[PDB]
């Protein structure tokens, strides 16, 4: 897809690149400014590859496991949300990081927030 | 210990394969909502997770595009697996529908599954 | 009957709470986890005239973790509905927000699950 | 403290008036500017009265249920946020609304966003 493959940034300046393949995969790496992460780490994820043409955003997800060749943080982040097209272009998304932890400290294992994706 | 079949509370049927390098690949049938039959999953897992008896970090995106049906719809599960002798993947969920700009605000619903291996 | 009662939850917490008659919740709420001890107050609101075709009925509140005890610079809200019948049930979803700078404001924030019945554990 | 008592707006046009008691309640009135809303609904809530004095956010939260004298949308929201001071005030929320439903539909009862409210 011409609008969502491309190397977006979040209000933290993360960095977000990601390939949206014509089956519906999201494929690439993301960077966190932030938290226990360094270097880029693999994600994957899903998009509506025909979209409705009425307006409406192009709904999609993907998934960092927060491990890769230098370090590990027991986690992993799903990003859910919509592309919006056009003039400045943006994927909205809302996020679920959950921790490793033990059976009593499930409660405590999940952090939410909304990230917002520019290509600036 | 991932790599199977497991169901919901919803009765919904997530079929995975956790890859050697971190990849979770597979199809989710969902019982509930605008759906039908097998849709693709891709997802990760942190596939060296602490040994101090945690869970496994994992999560998981579906789009919900068959050749069936297209709800213009996406759903990702974040959560950890816990093996052993009940074993289960618990989740939290975020679905975002597709919108009008004016209608973000309401486009994404929230909820938790608890999967299992046995229906 | 209804929402006035004693609660607990899969963690081993305590909601006391009554429903006030036009839509007020008030009570007190112990934590068996986190960063508290004690009772804490908590304030919210109900629907008054739930619908009468078996639909739940809406509810949440608030507790903000600061008592005599105690404080963590926190708030948690549950959201909500309450279930009737054979046993009666509330089932939750909740936001912890934590007091943090404005650089650590995107990790404020941590949601679970609370479902709670009138089963006391032991 | 001095800076929650006020009339507040959020970015879909929502008004949000509130009383923040010395004991840590929070009092007052909310109007939606979309939904299935009319008109004023009462809230209640609380909030860290002794916050941290390292310009920490001030924790808080709230609750609206649907219900006026106009109207019932069988349904209630919960916003959980912090307070920030300073001459760019405002109140960082995310929202969880749940709607009464039968027990099948219980899976689908929640909806998610953020709001965030500024001093006019
Ligand atoms: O600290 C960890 O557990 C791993 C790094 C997490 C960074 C989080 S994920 C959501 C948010 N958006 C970002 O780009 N970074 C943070
Ligand atoms: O209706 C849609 O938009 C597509 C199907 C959504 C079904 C939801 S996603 C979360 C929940 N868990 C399930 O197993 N099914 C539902
Ligand atoms: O640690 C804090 O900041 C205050 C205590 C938080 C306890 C949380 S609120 C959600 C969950 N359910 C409970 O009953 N207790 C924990
Ligand atoms: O439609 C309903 O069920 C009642 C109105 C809900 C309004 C929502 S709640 C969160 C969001 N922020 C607002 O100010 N209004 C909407």
């Amino acid at each position: 897809e011409a609008g969502i493959t491309g190397t977006w940034y979040n209000q933290l300046g993360s960095t977000f690149i990601v390939t949206a393949g014509a089956d519906g995969a999201l494929t690439g790496t993301y960077e966190s400014a932030v938290g226990n992460a360094e270097s880029r780490y693999v994600l994957t994820g899903r998009y509506d590859s025909a979209p409705a043409t009425d307006g409406s955003g192009t709904a999609l997800g993907w998934t960092v496991a927060w491990k890769n060749n230098y370090r590990n943080a027991h986690s992993a982040t799903t990003w859910s949300g919509q592309y919006v097209g056009g003039a400045e272009a943006r994927i909205n998304t809302q996020w679920l990081x959950t921790s490793g932890t033990t059976e009593a400290n499930a409660w405590k294992s999940t952090l939410v927030g909304h990230d917002t994706f520019t290509k600036v």
